[PDB]
Order: C-alpha cells, then sequence, then structure tokens
C-alpha cells in the first residue's frame, strides 16, 4: 500500500559544507540518526525506494575516517531516500591489504541479510558534497566520485573508475566481480574499468559539479605498497576474469558486530597464493 518514492529525491538541498577537523562521536551521531535501525539500516518510512542498496567499504585501521564517513553519509543517504545498509568489512590480521577482495566479500556477505539488487563500492575517505549525486545504481555501471578534491575536482584520466562506484546486481555478476589478487595498492579498479568494457558497459557519471567529491588527506598505509605487479596484471584482465573473482573466491569471516550505524565483518582473506 506506500507509494513508490518519486524517482528523484524531494529532500535534496546539493551543495554542502564539508570538513575534517572536528572530533566526532558516533554516539551523538546515532542520536542525530534515530530512524537509522541497527547495523546501520533504513529505509524510508513514507514510500518505497526501488534502491535496495548495500553500501560497501574497504577497511582496515582507519577508525577515524569511518566516523567522519558515517557523520557525513548518513543524512545524505537518508535525504536520497534509499533502502539501504552500510558493511565495513574489515581486513583481519596484518599481512599486505586488498582492496578488491574485500569489496567481493562484501558483496557475497550483504546479500545474505536482505534482497540488496544494488552495490555502492566505497573508499572510507571519500564524502560526496553534493546530495544530488546519487549512491544507487543506474542502467550501465556508475562511476560517482568523479571531481575529488585531490584530482582538482576532474577526472583524473577518463578511464578512472577508483574512489566510490556502483554497480547494480547483475553488472556485478556480469563481470564475475571484482579481481581476488591485486595484493597492496593500485591497479583493481583498472582492472575493474577492463572488465566492464569487455562485457558490453559503459561507464555512467554525474556532472563535475554535482560529482563534486573530498578525499580526507591521511598518510601511507603500511601493508599496502604499491603492487608492482600491477601492470602486468591488467594487460590480461580479458583472460583472467573469466576464472579468477566471484566464483574462484574463498574467506572465513572471523566476526559480525551490529553497530547502530554499521555492520562490521571482519575476515581472514589470506595472503597470495
Ligand atoms: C594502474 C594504477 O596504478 N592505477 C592507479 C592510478 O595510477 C596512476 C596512473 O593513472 C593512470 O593510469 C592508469 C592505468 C590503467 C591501466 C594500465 C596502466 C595504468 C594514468 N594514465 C593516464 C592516461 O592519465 C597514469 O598516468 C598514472 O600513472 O592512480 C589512481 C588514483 O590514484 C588509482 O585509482 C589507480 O589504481
Ligand atoms: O590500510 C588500509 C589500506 C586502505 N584501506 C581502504 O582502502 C581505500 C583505498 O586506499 P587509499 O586510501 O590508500 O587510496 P589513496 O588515497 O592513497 O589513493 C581506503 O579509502 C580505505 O577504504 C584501509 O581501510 N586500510
Ligand atoms: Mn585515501
Amino acid at each position: 500500500s506506500l507509494p513508490a518514492c518519486p524517482e528523484e529525491s524531494p529532500l535534496l538541498v546539493g551543495p554542502m559544507l564539508i570538513e575534517f577537523n572536528m572530533p566526532v562521536d558516533l554516539e551523538l551521531v546515532a542520536k542525530q540518526n534515530p530512524n537509522v535501525k541497527m547495523g546501520g539500516r533504513y529505509a524510508p518510512r513514507d514510500c518505497v525506494s526501488p534502491h535496495k542498496v548495500a553500501i560497501i567499504i574497504p577497511f582496515r585501521n582507519r577508525q577515524e575516517h569511518l566516523k567522519y564517513w558515517l557523520y557525513y553519509l548518513h543524512p545524505v543517504l537518508q535525504r536520497q531516500q534509499l533502502d539501504y545498509g552500510i558493511y565495513v568489512i574489515n581486513q583481519a590480521g596484518d599481512t599486505i591489504f586488498n582492496r578488491a577482495k574485500l569489496l567481493n566479500v562484501g558483496f557475497q556477505e550483504a546479500l545474505k541479510d536482505y534482497d540488496y539488487t544494488c552495490f555502492v563500492f566505497s573508499d572510507v575517505d571519500l564524502i560526496p558534497m553534493n546530495d544530488h549525486n546519487a549512491y544507487r545504481c543506474f542502467s550501465q555501471p556508475r562511476h560517482i566520485s568523479v571531481a575529488m578534491d585531490k584530482f582538482g575536482f576532474s577526472l583524473p584520466y577518463v578511464q578512472y573508475f577508483g574512489g566510490v562506484s556502483a554497480l547494480s546486481k547483475q553488472q556485478f555478476l556480469t563481470i564475475n566481480g571484482f579481481p581476488n589478487n591485486y595484493w597492496g595498492w593500485g591497479g583493481e579498479d583498472d582492472d575493474i574499468f577492463n572488465r566492464l568494457v569487455f562485457r558490453g558497459m559503459s561507464i555512467s557519471r554525474p556532472n563535475a559539479v554535482v560529482g563534486t567529491t573530498r578525499h580526507i588527506r591521511h598518510s601511507r598505509d603500511k601493508k599496502n605498497e604499491p603492487n608492482p605487479q600491477r601492470f602486468d596484471r591488467i594487460a590480461h584482465t580479458k583472460e583472467t576474469m573469466l576464472s579468477d573473482g566471484l566464483n574462484s573466491l574463498t574467506y572465513q569471516v572471523l566476526d559480525v558486530q551490529r553497530y547502530p550505524l554499521y555492520t562490521q565483518i571482519t575476515v581472514d582473506i589470506g595472503t597470495p597464493s
């Protein structure tokens, strides 16, 4: 009996002021977000969203960025009228970071909670500056963080697909998900670009003004040195995607914690094989 939410949300206020120089108390954020239900789940009370979105954050040792992420995104995602949940996929151990493998774990695990049909993949340190930048899926894969301050508020190259993106359930399945063997920094987002292009798709984007995005400045994380194999790996995507991704994935979930504003899945994703 509730009617469809309108196509575009009437609640959006467009551009927003974004800053990362004050402390954040998630207790307060939770109290400022009374409609967000345990585990960081929200759907509107007044209408049915067609956007059933699981937002997936690859994570290790960035608690400070996460509280900023939570503080800014939760109110925006509510104004966008999404039926959404947050998933922080926390890499166990202290071995080399694997961004794309976490994202896969995220897709697969989230699906167990709820019938999500859209996946937003978001780095922890990127915050949109305009709530017209929709954190849901389109008829083609969606690149969301299109004009980041750190790249001068434009794309750093036209095939860039890093930062924040969104794939529908079907688009993610169609590329066999993300690669598992990009260990350490660099290039997994280029490989994913390739995967989309090899399956007949193109990149949807908002304009540079709406897609304005802030990156929280930070120094290097240890255990994520540039991957020196990344260039050879991206040159073979077409062949390797056939058997490397969802259909070749295993992991062991160590812990699932429902916090009021996000579900955190701690996971053993292993070391290179
Ligand atoms: C492969 C990689 O390291 N990608 C990074 C990227 O690195 C800087 C790099 O970006 C462009 O090249 C991407 C690329 C894609 C396929 C094969 C080889 C390289 C850029 N190319 C152009 C035409 O402008 C090149 O000049 C640069 O050195 O940086 C981004 C943002 O930090 C990461 O998201 C990628 O993973
Ligand atoms: O030790 C790490 C390495 C990276 N990441 C996650 O992976 C993303 C991408 O890595 P990074 O911030 O280094 O990209 P950069 O800003 O250096 O280009 C981060 O936003 C986090 O979501 C993390 O949580 N812990
Ligand atoms: Mn970063």
